[PDB]
């Protein structure tokens, strides 16, 4: 059998519901990952962020079997050993009171509406009917928008405090739910004086900060929390994809008890929510995280890395802009030149795997534990594959 | 460190939004669990049917270890090998053209409707923005009694109806099981009416009553299944929702995004999973343990005063109390005290749900157990 045999075999037993690049991977290494043919490609797109540790890193893999061989999964209906001392272990690590274990990152958002609508009404006296939140423009009137009849969120232009402002001033928001620097808007980078801004302005109108670190927490940016690097405290903290190393899905809110004691018992989550043995995996994949220095690895080399390739493109026609913060960059194109998708099949022959975001903008997040001779390498053929096109106009 | 260390030290550090049964496990094999102090019980629950091959479970334990040494996810953005295996596995398995793979089973509900919606439009050429689904008590959405043709077939008359969304036995509501001619009606009425006749299997199925599908037992073949819970012995979230391509293909690409849904490690462990289901033959085992146990204990529990019916199909079973009379949540605590686990419902039925790897002696135990928990309640009044 072949990539293609593979390919087909999909297209006719599952859904047409995805729209992959034509690559059929069978294993993963660290910082590459391997076809059907046995043809070696540097990941960089992490499996979005999910796999910052590196693919299939030993360590992770043990605690997953020795909590596998014990217990697996039991329900909330009962107590495991090992869900508590996860909850102990990252509450501590990231200085919240409490912490809500769960399994997408979906389920994560999902639930921090339910909190901060919660919280609104328990605390801020805002009702329910009438609850807000506010968020940002992942891209870019006539609306009923008065009391009850109200659009559960109101979009703002993301670095823009004044636009901000002008929002909080509604007695019924109850809260900002913003990432540390937008994933699907294409990679895009705050300018530092926004997250200090938006603590000041959420503390003083009363209205929970909550902070999206799905995509940029747990390394990606250089700190184990992006707002970090703004030294500013989120009410809330969303936790995801790389809490897991890939192993599980598991996510998370944090947040302290005048908060989280909002929600009331016996609403039902996920059967799987909180089980035992993506406890353990959980505590495994952050050990691995601050063993391996890999925080500080992606903060070390990722600057650099972004400075270079800027220089190495600067004269390129296609080539629009090229963003990043520690390991999490991106190159966004003139989609009037080229076609993006060409670009992630190109980029595929010469060795490197990525994919599309707007039909503009190309992801650059690789695994963690890239070391400094790797990413020259990358950068060899990332301007490689560029040139390619560029050599068309 | 003890049992109550643990439960204190979870609500010092993790968020107080689930109530459990004062009973800390760290440790499961089969059909027993065992806590902090190496105390041993029964699992009644199978965490909600998750672990229908019994707890920890080597063979899968096993798939999980090849495959997570190959490969965890690399995400939708690209193949694996692994999972076009389960799909295909998964499709000649259950009769269906395609299937979707998924994490939750909120998902696989989220995405049924989804899919319902769309194939009312694209192909019963439903009015934009107004496709409703009927769905059973317990905005675009109709509830219905379960199991009454005749209110089923009343709401079919819309032409705006695009499906009924339905579980082969009712598990929130109680454990409700149908008339024996429910289903083979539904599949009538809903093939009449051109509308998609949905089957919620995720807490029926796998072997959990006797068959592979519940639906199965009433020979009528749904045009859309939804699978998950044992679908992986508990070792991963897995679910799934299983369709022709008339239905399947209504799905676009590029509309959604849960990044684990579909990835390699999950497709492994699902193969696995459900091959240790049919190779223990533990379907048969349930449907030939199940209707006797049930019968057994309808027997021995005949003149209680606090027993008010006693329902179940193969080992999905429950007990009905007369909450008037006793505290549902009580007799769950007796019941892990004469060492059984489970949990309540309403307030009222509690869930008899073993592991289906039980063996006829281990049921004869825990029907002792049953019998003494509930004489205890009766006595005392």
């Amino acid at each position: 059998k072949s990539s293609q045999d593979y390919m087909n075999n999909e297209l006719t037993y599952g859904a047409h519901n995805y729209d992959p690049i034509p690559v059929v991977l069978k294993r993963g290494k660290g910082v590459f990952v391997y076809d059907i043919e046995d043809r070696r490609y540097y990941d960089f797109l992490s499996a979005y962020s999910s796999v910052n540790q590196g693919h299939c890193h030993p360590d992770i893999l043990n605690a997953m079997i020795n909590q596998a061989k014990k217990l697996t999964i039991c329900s909330r209906a009962f107590f495991s050993d090992s869900l508590g001392v996860c909850e102990r272990y990252l509450t501590n690590l990231f200085g919240y009171d409490k912490v809500l274990m769960m399994n997408t990152g979906a389920e994560a958002s999902e639930t921090a509406y339910k909190l901060c609508r919660k919280w609104g009404y328990e605390v801020k006296k805002i009702p329910e009917n009438s609850a807000k939140i506010i968020v940002c423009n992942n891209n870019f009137k006539c609306k009923n928008n008065f009391g009850p009849f109200v659009p559960n969120f109101l979009k703002v232009p993301y670095d823009d405090l004044e636009a901000l402002e002008k929002e909080l001033q509604d007695p019924n928001v109850c809260a900002f739910i913003v990432e540390p620097v937008q994933g699907e808007a294409g990679v895009i980078v705050p300018s530092d004086s926004y997250f200090p801004g938006v603590a000041s302005l959420c503390k003083k109108y009363n209205v929970l900060f909550v902070a999206d670190e799905v995509q940029t927490g747990l390394g990606r940016t250089g700190k184990l929390l992006c707002t970090h690097h703004y030294g500013v405290k989120p009410d809330v903290i969303l936790l995801g994809k790389a809490l897991s190393g890939g192993h599980y899905p598991i996510s998370a809110i944090l947040a302290n008890d005048d908060v989280m004691l909002v929600l009331k018992p016996g609403e039902h989550g996920s059967t799987y929510g909180g089980n035992p043995l993506a406890a353990a995996i959980c505590v495994e994949a952050l050990k691995v995280l601050i063993n391996e220095k890999l925080c500080e690895n992606a903060d070390k080399l990722g600057a650099p890395f972004l400075q270079n390739l800027k220089e190495q493109l600067k004269d390129s026609k296609v080539v629009r802009e090229v963003r990043g913060k520690g390991l999490l960059c991106a190159i966004e194109f003139k989609n009037d030149l080229v076609n993006v998708w060409d670009i992630c099949l190109k980029f595929k022959e010469n060795g490197l795997i990525t994919r599309s975001v707007h039909d503009k903008t190309v992801r650059l997040t690789p695994p963690l534990c890239i070391t400094k001779e790797q990413l020259d390498e990358c950068t060899e053929i990332i301007v490689k594959t560029v040139k390619f096109f560029d050599d068309n106009l």
